[PDB]
């Protein structure tokens, strides 16, 4: 068994957290394994969960929170509009090659 690539990258595969990017932050576009894309409106911890979360604003009705989490609020916009996922859960897009 040998194929034509070779060889070892040793980087990052020790200490896995909830590493918040630098790019991440409000009115920043961003995309999700399953959860569409959309803008962030929050970036902070919580209070029923530890870590820290970050509110992603769908333009298109596929969320659960309706801008609130178990009575706390963090950004309002519409009901059925919105949604709180980890870091972990974003990446960054920078759509808009030419077009917008």
């Amino acid at each position: 068994g040998s194929s034509g690539s070779s060889g070892q990258a040793l980087a990052s595969d020790s200490e896995e957290a909830d590493e918040v990017p630098e790019w991440l932050r409000e009115g920043e576009f961003v995309t999700v394994g399953a959860h569409k894309t959309g803008v962030v409106r929050y970036v902070g911890p919580a209070d029923f969960q530890e870590g820290t979360w970050v509110g992603v604003e769908l333009d298109l009705p596929s969320g659960k929170n309706d801008g609130s989490i178990g009575g706390k609020q963090y950004f309002r916009c519409n009901p059925g509009y919105g949604l709180l996922v980890r870091p972990s859960r974003v990446r960054r897009a920078t759509s808009g090659p030419s077009s917008g």
